[PDB]
Parts: C-alpha cells; structure tokens; sequence
C-alpha cells in the first residue's frame, strides 16, 4: 500500500525527529537505541544530541531572540514556526549547517515547550517541525540521499579536519 512512489525518508525523519525531540523534552537519556530507523537514526539521534547541544551554547544569544519573539499558544503558533524555517536557510548557499539549526531550533523550543508543561501543543509541534523539514529539503534531501548524506557531513567522531 503505502510502500511505492510515496516518502520514505519522511517515515524515518519522522522516527528520529519524534525520538530526538522526546528525548529532548524530558531531559532524560534514553536507555533504548535505535531498531527501525535503519541506521541513520542511530548515528542521527546521537549526532543530533550532540550538534544540538553544541548549537544552543552557539545559539543561545539568537535561540533566546527567536524564541522570545514568538510565544507559542496554541497549535496555530506554528505559524511562527514556518517564519523561522526560511529565516533559517535565509542564505543562498544550502549548507547541513543550515538544516541543522532548523532541527535545532524546534529541537530546543521543544524542550522550551515542555518546561512550560505544554506538550498539548508538542505533539503537533515535532509533527510541524519534522514535516516542514524533510519536506522544505526535499529536493536536496534527494539530491543528497537524505539521511545517509546528514551522516556522511558528520563522518567524523573525534576527528577534525576543515
């Protein structure tokens, strides 16, 4: 049925952005790795923690603007969402840099969402924010082989390079 012309990354940006995203909310690490992911979600929802981590002390003066600027309420403050999602890749240029701060700032509004005890609106806010993700990169998620190509920009564990 499903399994045809339809989406199959979104199935899996889904799976790690939901795992992602609710491992972020609660604060708490989880004891239980990827199993259907595939592998990206492996590397993935453990790369991702740690760029996160690393984005919002690199973000924390422009995470504190953004955030502060919008104030969710209900599912209809999504919409502030859809403004951040353009200002993100406000450069010609596409960078996974870029694409990794658009995860990382619904990543960390996520939590921000959670602190307030608001997860009504979470549910529906990692839906957004995964939906507008893969489907706003579609073209270079295809262009890139999507996942696989998110890791294969972060191939390195302790090494640096340039």
């Amino acid at each position: 049925g499903p399994l045809g012309s339809e989406d199959d990354l979104y199935r899996q940006s889904l799976e790690i952005i939901s795992r992602y995203l609710r491992e972020q909310a609660t604060g708490s690490k989880d004891s239980k790795p990827l199993g259907e992911a595939g592998a990206a979600g492996r590397r993935a929802l453990e790369t991702l923690r740690r760029v996160g981590d690393g984005v919002q002390r690199n973000h924390e003066t422009a995470f504190q603007g953004m955030l502060r600027k919008l104030d969710i309420k209900n599912e209809g403050d999504v919409k502030s969402f859809s403004r951040v999602m353009v200002h993100v890749f406000k450069d010609g240029v596409t960078n996974w840099g870029r694409i990794v701060t658009l995860i990382s700032f619904g990543a960390f509004v996520a939590k921000h969402l959670k602190s307030v005890n608001q997860e009504s609106f979470i549910e529906p806010l990692a839906e957004t924010i995964t939906d507008v993700l893969v489907r706003t990169k579609r073209d270079w998620l295809v262009k890139q082989r999507g996942w696989d190509g998110f890791v294969e920009f972060f191939h390195v564990q302790d090494l640096e390079g340039g």
